[PDB]
């Protein structure tokens, strides 16, 4: 049949990355594009076509870590760089301090309550990231 | 206080990209990561900690094309390779066939209905991508 009218949801995708490579699309765009869902709305009147395609990219990660202060533990940093470190968490006053021994030097974090907010400083080498969280 | 229990929502995030760079996280991952929401649930019993962090990012793009079978038209392939092509769509039986004339050779697609599914084959050079769509 020639009638392509309808709302179409992509259910299978084969060799999208090979096609994109042939178009000289960079590895980054290919990595996001191949993870997208695709919805195609086709409005067709005889030989006249309107095609609206919506591509959607959705990312969710969960990263769960359990530890006991003072007991060195094995950490696999799956939510970041996916490396194995030997982490040791200790208290320095009211600050929670973690050294993450492994491939990277000067790697760890500090976590503390100040005001009614949670402060997190992550360090690796010469870089320090500071994050602040509020209670929900 | 040493009591870090609670559900925490990130409200400030500074030098995350520098920290990720030091961890050898590529720019492609970093651009997604800096856009994620972050919620941290800390369950703490004395020196025993469970930390569950969840990160989410959602993005959607639209690509809308109108054409008439047999009428050549100008197409700019944003959301793929960002090139200008002169597209010409024709019927070959009940198969909708398009040639995207331009820089890339053997570039085009075929679109047809078989059963109640929509089949799309995209071609560039020696690469063929095959996509199958179902009705919603």
């Amino acid at each position: 049949t020639r009638d392509q009218n309808g709302t179409w949801e992509m259910e299978s995708n084969e060799n999208f990355e090979g096609y994109m490579k042939a178009l000289d699309i960079d590895f980054c765009t290919r990595k996001i594009a191949v993870r997208c869902t695709q919805t195609k709305v086709i409005d067709q009147d005889g030989d006249n076509f309107k095609d609206k395609t919506t591509s959607t990219f959705h990312h969710h990660r969960n990263y769960d870590v359990d530890f006991t202060v003072g007991v060195e533990f094995d950490e696999y940093t799956k939510s970041l760089d996916n490396r194995h470190v030997k982490a040791l968490v200790t208290w320095e006053g009211d600050v929670l301090v973690c050294v993450q021994k492994g491939e990277k030097e000067n790697r760890g974090w500090k976590k503390w309550i100040e005001g009614d907010k949670l402060y997190l400083e992550l360090t690796c080498g010469d870089q320090v990231c500071r994050q602040v969280f509020k209670k929900k």
